[PDB]
């Protein structure tokens, strides 16, 4: 539950086994070295851990969906007298069973909600047994996690993300005294004029020893951590539910996306044998969706500037650490985000705390995501995960929407599809959300035959990607908003293979018909069939998506009725249904790469959405441009500055004034001659409001030679950093000319002491990857030794590079 | 909805015992074949397995399975409608079959539940098997009241855990769209001058109709409208808030002027117009900390009773007419409060409490034994939720009870106070989550008295413990232990028609000052310390004085919320085989067939204003004592003054004064003449300017009697085909043994039958004498019989009955 300094992340001294054991005895039985019990061999791991850290993006295998085991020897020493030992799971995928020695102590189905197990009694029983001697005072903890495919479990394997397995969020050892808090619910409301706040403090006690009386103190501190309320309830019954306090705050400090400010509620439960303190934060804010209108925060219109995220990261799959999450959420805030839909499931509470602290409003949904509707167990799981999500995240001021599902019109996990049954269950979930928490709105995305059930509705609008042209975005949005009481557009964008650029982003896109919608339908997401569309025919360069995002954002400045939108997603993430993407098994629509490297599109959002002066010439990852000699090449600058001057090789190209509606690049575009060879492009901006000057500089080569078809791979050592070498491949034609438009797939192999830094799900961390402008990079960990790298490409001679260590 | 709701009462058959499988209920069976046994019994519903064997003195009442079957003629008037079986209640575990298909099951004998049988009916009517049933649909129902330690209530309880379809079973036709739940949330402002009503509903919509027009209308006590609104094109799916309204100066519900509002809901589509209604009331209730109870801002002494669902001849299977008569009898006695025994009761009872002005405590049957496993706990949670959800709208209800005597162990080989506390607090929390407008309560579990809102200890002064003159001081000590004290259960047993010249005769060993709580062993007739429950003569004369004392003390207890006497009416219980009426708890002020006892008039004289007057001793034919003894005569009356006449001679006027105990000052000491006497009382009530009178006749006997020597049996009266037979115990000299309590056994051979197994002192074939007398009725069946009368150690006597 909620503790403090008694919460211990169990990260070290774990072992992992892919696959099942024959019974719990195999995890704990005596095993001599070299015996039959000494196989299978387990892998030492540090938690958090995901079964699929590598195989989700490995280009040659289906990611593992099945059982796996973890074991540790727990060093238990409870600092509380007669205290409790609780295992607190931030989240584990998907079905988990927990054992203390040979005793099954808990189970859970659901990969995204938190849950816990009190193991006090099992530990005591184990420690009192003759078997305890062999474990040298420690307690064997064995945990089975299972992400086997299961049609009767949400989410559906039809979904566009990995249904990951393992202990991929922190597992906490929580020591508690005799009496603690099982639940703390802070009900906050804000009066009509916003000058009066009401706080009700409700709690559920955890009291397995049946202590009859306790003294409970409730204290509330303001945003400066000064106390504004304190009350002690003497001799209360600390059992079950208790309302501890009801209080009115005059002139409360409001939580806002620009100034996120939180109050703190500190609860203490005292007996003769304990003093136990924990705290919980909350915020005061008023939210309102206008009928056929926009969104209001604290009585003022706020355009939601949104993104999404999956719990997925390079090298670790779902097993992100707290530091990784803080960096990601800080990157979002620095981009100007004020709204996020947390993918298709409840996310780590670390993320929710960061949204409270950084000022990011939240839509959080259950993973009822495609496939239809299952039987009683499926439904019981959905209800349980909805209730768990609302109960667990109720206090976060960031949350404004509880989502009930995504693309529930997508069939075929069952041999029937019954719209009426889906409506009935959707209404049951909506009713449950309002029964549990009527201060927030319910929502779904893309299920038109349920659009009368939920409070807030999103259709599918992928203008310029899965359908139509992106200049239809505004008109499609105008038509769609009129169909529902509260319209909120979640998911739009396009894929970009990071570091791939184009001199003509529309080269194969000139015959896409406008005026025929922009929704994703069955078959549009696949690589085959359908009608002409950028998702199928586009080059997947960053150059196209930068122009697509630019368009959407400048249109939103002229849509005063719009609640807002959320781009899909913030960061590239792995998906099992896209084996043939330029990075295999990665959805590449992010504006950030899967390893946190910003794409060029990140700066488009930042230039529109932030006030801190910045300036970004497009093409930081574009080393070689091309065209005719003395052709005037378009240069785009993404900046929030009021005026920008561009310099090419030190020669001024003139000052331009920023104007969002002067598309593209908000008027900050130039057409300049590049010299054959290297060029230095510099941009200098001033932001009048800040009286600040900022600059950006890039270097680009310009190639006038035309190229024939790919003929060879040229492989070279580009640079080194310690034990790591960066290898570059360049596709060239029969005359040695760089094939700057090539998308040919390149394969890396290594033999010797080193290893490829591959399976990261990034365009520079993939052992099979489509070229970006005829080039491909990968890093090699040399391991202080010698290796040979081979580079393969279909129909081309294989090339080799030796890597030596000094 | 009366138009759509059909009581299934006729054309049922009943089988005591189990079948080998559903096929036995519906298989072809030729006359004289093996399938033609076992033989079933034609019955009319409602029906209870135990209508006779609960009070039959020679058998344990049946706890086990039994079956019912009927053939249903189905004709749904609604297009594409639903067919639902709606159970008011059935004991205890029920399974429902349409032909061979199991369509529903239920565990819990006291909550309502229903089964949609639409699809099974359709599948049956379309099958080759339908032809042999001639257009009808076979419905077979298994009910089971087998003993079960993992099911509440406990068999340790002082009532029968009855079996069968003992509350109405309704056939309900519905259109496509109907209301599954109607919830009326009412609250009443500080000054009682502003009322708030929220109308919430859950739709039943299996065809997924997307739109409907819904009308909400609220009517007052005359059924005239105070609010009406139509919601056009609403989504009739799941939960919908239909209306929230403020009523200025609402009419308040009160125990003297019970006034109800009615909420009427209509749901219309192009294919249907469906209307149903629900009643509610506005009233403010408050339990004061360490203080009394307030209704609508004024202190109200709760004048309470209890009732079990049990009645002569039918056990739990009471009809609506029987329930109406019983509740009217209570209201006419001055009752303003009832605790509904140990379980949820028929909604007919709740509607009557709303209409008559009787506040209600209703509880789940977690009644003795300890605490069971997961199924047991799930049942208690389910029955609590069902009771609150189903009865939420009744303004009469002020308390949801969570259990009774949960400190009473031995249904399990363990007893864990901490586990009982934990589950009790879970139930308390659930009640407040569902309905924070009412108080929770329990009775007699001291180690849980900090959990609930309102608490009752055990105070049985003058019966199970102590003397009844300790009632007030015990109540004073007990009320200080808890925030809100409310005393439920007190009283004493009286064998109706048994009286005593010395009501306190064998009560010499009973010790005062050491509590009045029933503890382990007190309820038994054996062992334990001296107590009136074991040592008293069980006369009406004792309980009348015990009740009199309690009621006059309550006039001097200004801090008292109130009390509830246990029970209104004698009822059957399996744990008292040796009572004067076997297997009947005889603490009622009314007999099990509705005949008032003398104690009924004690309550009435204290609790009502309508002028009445009742000389004690209407069922006391022969008084006794010495020649020229001055006999005490008590008159129970609410008149201001009463004059008594004995054989036409005035004995003086006396003024009523409750504190002048006993009989509120309306007592005389008069000489009876040997032989017959006529006692007449005339009272006047000044407020009403009304005079009322009562008269009784009593014989007076001066002869002393020896031990019982013989049974003298005679035909006392006859009415049509019925004969009233009287037994009189006499000594060796022929003198009536007016103090005899000896058990009398009746037998009959021939054409007639005993009118026995009623659970009444005049309807029992084994019964203790009342003042040496015993009566029973015989249905002669237009023929000849011989009645035999047996009594231990006495010669058996015989009476011929000719027609
Ligand atoms: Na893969
Ligand atoms: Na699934
Ligand atoms: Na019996
Ligand atoms: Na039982």
């Amino acid at each position: 539950k909620v503790p403090a300094m008694n919460k211990i992340r169990l990260t070290n001294n774990w072992e992992y086994l892919k696959g099942d054991l024959g019974g719990i005895w195999e995890a704990v039985r005596p095993a001599a070295p070299g015996s039959s019990e000494a196989v299978p061999i387990w892998q030492p791991v540090t938690l958090p851990h995901c079964f699929n850290a590598e195989d989700a993006v490995d280009p040659d295998v289906n990611y593992y969906e099945g059982p796996g085991w973890y074991k540790t020897l727990l060093a238990i020493d409870n600092p509380y007298r007669n205290g409790r030992i609780v295992l607190d799971f931030d989240g584990a995928g998907q079905k988990t069973d927990v054992y203390v020695y040979t005793t099954h102590v808990g189970s859970h189905v659901g990969g995204y909600d938190s849950w816990n197990v009190d193991i006090t009694d099992a530990v005591k029983a184990f420690l009192g047994s003759k078997d305890a001697e062999r474990f040298k005072g420690k307690v064997p903890l064995s945990i089975r996690c299972d992400n086997s495919r299961d049609l009767e479990m949400i989410p559906s394997d039809l979904a566009d993300f990995n249904i990951y397995g393992g202990l991929y969020r922190y597992l906490n050892l929580v020591y508690l005294p005799e009496v603690s808090f099982e639940q703390i619910h802070l009900e906050s409301s804000l009066s009509s004029n916003l000058k009066e706040g009401i706080l009700k403090v409700k709690t559920s006690f955890y009291n397995p020893e049946d202590i009859r009386k306790a003294d409970v103190t409730v204290s509330v501190y303001d945003v400066d951590r000064k106390p504004v309320f304190s009350k002690t309830l003497e001799g209360i019954l600390p059992l079950g539910d208790q309302l501890l306090a009801k209080m009115k705050i005059k002139n409360p400090v409001l939580w806002d996306v620009d100034v996120p400010q939180l109050y703190t509620c500190e609860l203490t439960v005292k007996t003769p044998d304990q003093t136990f303190t924990t705290e919980e934060r909350f915020g005061f804010r008023h939210t309102e969706f206008k009928d056929k209108g926009p969104f209001f925060l604290n009585g003022k219109r706020l355009l939601l500037r949104g993104t999404h995220r999956h719990e997925d990261h390079a090298g670790v799959a779902q097993a992100m650490t707290e530091d990784m999450m803080r960096r990601e959420m800080r990157m979002m805030k620095d981009m100007g985000v004020n709204f996020i839909r947390l993918g298709h499931y409840q996310q780590s509470e670390i993320i929710l705390d960061l949204c409270d602290e950084l000022g990011i409003l939240v839509w959080e949904e259950i993973p009822w995501c495609r496939g239809g509707l299952g039987g009683d167990v499926y439904k019981k799981q959905a209800r349980r995960m909805l209730a768990n999500m609302i109960v667990q995240h109720h206090n976060h001021p960031a949350v404004i929407i509880w989502g009930l599902g995504n693309e529930n019109d997508w069939p075929n996990d069952f041999n029937t599809f019954d719209k009426s049954a889906i409506r009935a269950f959707m209404k049951e979930l909506h009713d449950m959300a309002h029964r549990l928490d009527d201060t927030r709105m319910t929502a779904i995305r893309r299920c038109e035959f349920c659009n009368d059930i939920v409070d807030v509705y999103s259709p599918s609008i992928w203008a310029g990607w899965y359908r139509g042209v992106f200049t239809d975005y505004k008109s499609i949005s105008e038509q769609e908003m009129q169909k529902v009481k509260h319209f909120l557009h979640v998911e739009w964008g396009g894929d970009s293979h990071a570091r791939r650029h184009s001199e003509d982003a529309f080269y194969n896109l000139k015959n896409i018909e406008a005026g025929k919608g922009g929704d994703e339908r069955a078959g549009d997401a696949s690589l085959y069939g359908g009608v002409p569309r950028a998702s199928r025919d586009g080059d997947w360069s960053e150059s196209y998506v930068v122009r697509l995002i630019d368009w959407h954002l400048k249109e939103q400045e002229t849509m005063p009725w719009l609640t807002g939108t959320a781009y899909w997603p913030f960061k590239d993430f792995s998906t099992p249904v896209r084996p043939d993407n330029p990075v295999p098994y990665v959805n590449q629509k992010g504006v950030v790469e899967r390893d946190f490297t910003p794409k060029e599109s990140y700066y488009v959002f930042q230039s529109y959405w932030t006030e801190k002066p910045m300036i970004h010439i497009y093409g930081h990852t574009w080393p070689v441009r091309w065209g005719g000699k003395d052709d005037r090449k378009e240069i785009l600058v993404y900046s929030n500055c009021d005026e920008v001057e561009l310099f090419v090789n030190g020669v001024s190209q003139g000052v331009k004034r920023r104007n969002s509606q002067d598309y593209p690049a908000a008027g900050l575009r130039w057409n300049c001659v590049y010299q054959e060879g290297m060029n230095e492009i510099r941009a200098v901006g001033v932001k009048k409001k800040e009286k600040k000057e900022v600059s950006d500089v890039i270097r680009q080569e310009y190639q006038t030679a035309k190229w024939d078809k790919e003929a060879a791979c040229q492989v070279s050592l580009l640079s080194e950093e310690g034990d790591t070498a960066l290898v570059q491949v360049q596709l060239i034609d029969k005359n040695g000319i760089r094939c700057l438009s090539s998308k040919k797939q390149i394969t890396f192999e290594i033999a010797g002491d080193g290893s490829l830094i591959c399976n990261l799900g990034t365009s520079t961390g993939s052992r099979k990857v489509q070229a970006y402008n005829g080039r491909a990079l990968i890093r090699i960990k040399r391991n202080e030794g010698n290796s040979v790298v081979a580079v393969k490409s279909e129909g081309l001679p294989t090339a080799f590079l030796e890597l030596k260590s000094p």
